[PDB]
């Protein structure tokens, strides 16, 4: 998938989990956010076309992604234990590292 | 497995290292370990569980646990060249790197 | 595989890559350097060898490795997009971070 | 997943198809779109709720599902064989079938 | 299995999903029930033995079949969202495409 | 496999069965037809190349293979039971429904 | 499945075993009755609900069930060899070990 | 595993089941006491190192570890069905199996 | 296999054993022991079948096959350490349970 | 498969790799052939049924077609590379071995 | 196993095939039998150890090990068409290439 | 891989069996090996590009292939077995039948 693709996974994902009812839909939702997650830390966003591949934003943007597949890990486990709702609460927390990537580069 | 349980793991598997007499024993205890270790990196420690996700000591917490998966990789590198004793080495030195997290955030 | 074999499947994977004609060779030959690099971020080099683990150096010589990974990976995808020449000339992009870290530590 | 989910993954999959500029694209797509359907042609839609499981209208919500199917795994069969632009507009006649139902029960 | 022994598991995992108190135990029947139906679609029943194999009567039966698969699987679905109650209420309301078929063949 | 080579394996197969003397012949026989017959019911005659896709001409088209799914799989199942003469018997009187549908519109 | 479903799938397939015709049938339904005492020499019948687990009563249950495997597991090996009416006459004298159990305990 | 490690393993796993809150830890638990006490069954304990393979005393040990394996059976029954409180009750119990067996041996 | 073969093969396995220079060899000759002792131990041998199945010499037969059995697993448990020369004496001790069982019963 | 069903597959299937205009089509094809080969080369055909086993006869048969097993290795290689129009004309070429076999045996 | 044990397999399982009375028998002998033969033809027999590995002998060898092989994958072919007798005398009939080898150069 | 490549390939891993101090190396370089002779020798080597497939040539380029690859064979058979200095012997002696070739058709 390209890099807008697995954006548009894990904005479609969010919105079913959000309104989810029970934990295999949330566990494979989140399943599906990993997946795009670990395909797109190695993209380079549009706006950084032009930068070295070493350069400050070119880490900064890996480093976020990498911190966002914790927090999907981390949101997976709480929904493989069937905790629902904290599932949901953790993958809203997610948004704050979206919104914070999206600021810099998107 | 929650984050006491992954050390729990750990702990038990470097006692598993120690007295062991065989890379079978030795490459068996350290792949408990890394799957413990991969499971890890991505929880919240208690003592960090009001900071910001992305803050300076999160960051520092999964830095520390992928440099023990580095560290794990390479004794488990070891012992599957059948070199028992350096292996049990590699795992006792990883005991520095346990430590330093601990100090920190245990 | 030990540090500077999996040093030999990189370079003799660029070679192949560099002369190839077709998708599927330039695939395989990305395939095999992923698996040589994933191999390879944990080892210590040898002019490292005297070194904390935790060291400056080691942890640059960490990060050169997940870098290159994310560059081998997203030459991969070109690849299975079936874009040959964006495949190839990826590759040839991939030597400036092989010389990076070499000109530090080989 | 739901109705209403694997409908929009149907939508979703045509423009990830006709935007399309290599075979893989393509075949990933088709092969989530037939998932959708294969999901969906047993689902009851809100409109149906009240009626006989054999009425004619449930019958007819069935057949236009395995005429879609039918129609999917077409075009599947056409991006397998690496034809890019005969499978795109395989993908683009579809939509007269998914009009065709939703001017029914939609 | 041979057309009465598909009947006779169709029957007793009906009685199963009905007693059961948890998500595993419906599941369970319910793919049991999918196989006994996907095995039995196929067949010659002995009071159409004498019609030809496309006659109304083989074809009606053959459509009965595939309804009563679409409505084992929609109460799958609802099992796999480990919605116990609405699946076994899915589970009873099949009963009428059991019944609506033995009326005219058994 | 186009529709006239997937009709050629049902000729091919046939041939094979009438003159096989043991159930595994028949067995991989009947097996390679299914298979064949599964990959052409999706398929557009050329004859109804100018129909609707949902023409009475085309969902005909699809019941018959439907009908000659189900008469193969019946006819797999005597095999399976190791009934030589009886699974030959079934797949013999296969042909009428090859002949039906090939009045209408091979 | 509970104990008593179980011993219903025990005496299912003692009738399809004395009712069969070939080696296929037998041997399937020897599979399942192998299946049903492994996950029944675990349980704990009513009437010894109020024994120690280790009382002479509940050594004897498992293994009666342990000797009643063994007893399919023979019956299973003459069916492997296709030798149907062999097969169907060990599962015939199964019944005295059904029975003796049964008559302690049942 | 050796038995001590075993042995700890069971121990361990106890206290998993005690403290979980839900039926994904419990179910794991046990499926690694079920593990260890398949590898234990066969082992000598040092107490027995001197006796007969078929002394009354191995005999003994071995009868001890197949009960202890059918009530982890049962247990991991209880815990697949999702009855958490009912599975952590049965666990509780199987420490009498394992009381009676150390006074004897340990 | 039938039970003389299966005799053969654990007689021809301890040789293999005796005469092995390295793990693999009798790693590789207990496996095929476990699995002949596995299919063997349900049998009924000659000088036993006018006896009841539940006759205490019955009951004698399949216990020494199980005590076999675990002294298999546990040569195999040392074979998996590497421990050739131990591997290689639990070999010869299990020859006390095949003799055990000869002098009574063939 | 028997010999000339072996042979008719071997023919239809160079048929279709000459038909075929993308590589998926010409892979499949040749990945039947090396099927029908591999199960052909150790038969006897029926001009040589009274020759010796190890006769020049026979032993000329089995080198022709490990040659032709070569040949469809080797065409198979190219098709694997997307190179259709040059594994189509290995597949012509390889017309030479059957050819030269038939010339004496057929 | 080494060349006197591949040869040791091979004079057992001619035993069992000639004393068998099922197809399940012979075709497992049989495939045994395959695996022997493929690890055996690569070995150097004692009597030519001080030959080059090229020399005639050694070719000769490998060869007659070809035919073997052959003569045992007919067998095999026909013990899977259920032709028990047939495959029987098959394997009787391979022994003029077990001595013929036997003569040169056992 | 091209035959350069698969050429390339058995060079490479000669060294690394040359150097190597440990069975695990030595069996993944053999396997490689294996792998890399399979691959090649069904190639087509430059100087015989005019000449018939079934010249002498060919057929001593392929003699020669299959000779190496029993040899090759018969090195891991050594390398399985733990056996290091012997499979390292091995592996030097191959290269008598590298040099033959060569000096034919290099
Ligand atoms: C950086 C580390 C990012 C993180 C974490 C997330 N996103 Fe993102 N996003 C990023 C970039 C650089 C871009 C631009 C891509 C482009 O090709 O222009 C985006 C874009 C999106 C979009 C818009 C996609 C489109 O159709 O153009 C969406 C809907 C989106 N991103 C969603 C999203 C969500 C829900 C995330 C967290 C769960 C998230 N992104 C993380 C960079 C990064
Ligand atoms: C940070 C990067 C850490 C690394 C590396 C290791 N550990 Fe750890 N450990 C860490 C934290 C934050 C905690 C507290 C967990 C909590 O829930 O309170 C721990 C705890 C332990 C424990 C005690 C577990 C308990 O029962 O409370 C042990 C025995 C332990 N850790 C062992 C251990 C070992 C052996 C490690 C290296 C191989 C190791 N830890 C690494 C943080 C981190
Ligand atoms: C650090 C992050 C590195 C990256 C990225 C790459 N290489 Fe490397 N290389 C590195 C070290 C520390 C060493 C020394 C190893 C030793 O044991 O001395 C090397 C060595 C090589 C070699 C020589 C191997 C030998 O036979 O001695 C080669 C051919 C080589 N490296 C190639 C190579 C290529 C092609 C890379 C990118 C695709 C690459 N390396 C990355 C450190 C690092
Ligand atoms: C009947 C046989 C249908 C076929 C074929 C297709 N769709 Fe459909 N669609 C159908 C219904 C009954 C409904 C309403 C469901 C509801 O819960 O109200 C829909 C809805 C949609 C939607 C809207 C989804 C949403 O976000 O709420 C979309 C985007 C949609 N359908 C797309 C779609 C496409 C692209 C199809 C063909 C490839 C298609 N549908 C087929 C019934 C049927
Ligand atoms: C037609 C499409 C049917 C559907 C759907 C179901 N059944 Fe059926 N059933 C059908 C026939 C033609 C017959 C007679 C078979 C014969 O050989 O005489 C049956 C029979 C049964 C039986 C009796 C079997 C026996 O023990 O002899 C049972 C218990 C039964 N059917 C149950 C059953 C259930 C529970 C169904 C829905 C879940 C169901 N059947 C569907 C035809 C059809
Ligand atoms: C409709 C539901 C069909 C069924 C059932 C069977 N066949 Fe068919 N067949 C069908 C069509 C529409 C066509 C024309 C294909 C074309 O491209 O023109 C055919 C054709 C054949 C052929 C000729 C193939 C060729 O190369 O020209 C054969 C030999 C054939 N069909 C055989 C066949 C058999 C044996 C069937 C039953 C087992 C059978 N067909 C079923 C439509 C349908
Ligand atoms: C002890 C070792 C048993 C063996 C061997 C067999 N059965 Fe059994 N059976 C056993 C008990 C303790 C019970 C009572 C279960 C309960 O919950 O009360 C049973 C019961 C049955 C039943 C009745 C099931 C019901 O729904 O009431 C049947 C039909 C039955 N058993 C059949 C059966 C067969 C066919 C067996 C041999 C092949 C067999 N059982 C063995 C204990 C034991
Ligand atoms: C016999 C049939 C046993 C059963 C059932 C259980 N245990 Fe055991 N245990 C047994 C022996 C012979 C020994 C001594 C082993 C030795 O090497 O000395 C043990 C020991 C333990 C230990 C101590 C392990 C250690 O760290 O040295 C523990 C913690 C233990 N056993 C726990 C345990 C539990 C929880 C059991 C039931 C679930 C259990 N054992 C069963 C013999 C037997
Ligand atoms: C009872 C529990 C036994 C155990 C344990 C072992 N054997 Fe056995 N063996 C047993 C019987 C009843 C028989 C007679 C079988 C018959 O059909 O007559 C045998 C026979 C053998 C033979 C001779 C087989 C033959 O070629 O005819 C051998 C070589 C043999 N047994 C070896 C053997 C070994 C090595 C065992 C332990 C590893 C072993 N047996 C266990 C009963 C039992
Ligand atoms: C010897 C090494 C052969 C090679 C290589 C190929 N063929 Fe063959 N073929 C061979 C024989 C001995 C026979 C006669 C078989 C018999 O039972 O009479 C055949 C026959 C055929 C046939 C006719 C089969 C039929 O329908 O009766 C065909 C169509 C055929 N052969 C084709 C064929 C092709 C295309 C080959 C190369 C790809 C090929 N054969 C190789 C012997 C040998
Ligand atoms: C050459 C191509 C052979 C074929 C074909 C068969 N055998 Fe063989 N056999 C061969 C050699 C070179 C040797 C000597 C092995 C040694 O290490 O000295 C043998 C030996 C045997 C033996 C004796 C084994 C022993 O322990 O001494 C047997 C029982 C034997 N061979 C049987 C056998 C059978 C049954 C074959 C055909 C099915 C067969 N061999 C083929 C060389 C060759
Ligand atoms: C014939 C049966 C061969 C055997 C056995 C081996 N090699 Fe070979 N080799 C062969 C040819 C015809 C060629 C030339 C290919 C060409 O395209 O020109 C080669 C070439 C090589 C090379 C050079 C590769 C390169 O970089 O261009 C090497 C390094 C080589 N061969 C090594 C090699 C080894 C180590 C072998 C035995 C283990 C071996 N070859 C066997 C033909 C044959
Ligand atoms: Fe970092
Ligand atoms: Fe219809
Ligand atoms: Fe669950
Ligand atoms: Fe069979
Ligand atoms: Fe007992
Ligand atoms: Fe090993
Ligand atoms: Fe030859
Ligand atoms: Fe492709
Ligand atoms: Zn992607
Ligand atoms: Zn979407
Ligand atoms: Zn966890
Ligand atoms: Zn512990
Ligand atoms: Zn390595
Ligand atoms: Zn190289
Ligand atoms: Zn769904
Ligand atoms: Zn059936
Ligand atoms: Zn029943
Ligand atoms: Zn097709
Ligand atoms: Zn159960
Ligand atoms: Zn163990
Ligand atoms: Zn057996
Ligand atoms: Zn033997
Ligand atoms: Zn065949
Ligand atoms: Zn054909
Ligand atoms: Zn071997
Ligand atoms: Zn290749």
């Amino acid at each position: 998938a390209d890099l807008e693709d697995n954006m548009h996974t894990l904005n479609d994902n969010l919105k079913v989990i959000e309104k989810a009812d029970n934990a295999t839909t949330v566990k494979d939702a989140l399943t599906k956010m990993q997946a795009a997650a670990q395909d797109a830390w190695s993209a380079t966003p549009p706006k950084l076309e032009d930068k070295s591949p070493d350069s400050p934003e070119m880490s900064d943007f890996r480093c976020g992604f990498w911190e966002l597949i914790g927090q999907i890990n981390a949101a997976l486990h709480l929904a493989k234990q069937c905790k629902v709702k904290e599932a949901q609460a953790a993958a809203e927390q997610l948004k704050t590292t979206c919104n914070a990537c999206h600021q810099k580069y998107r």
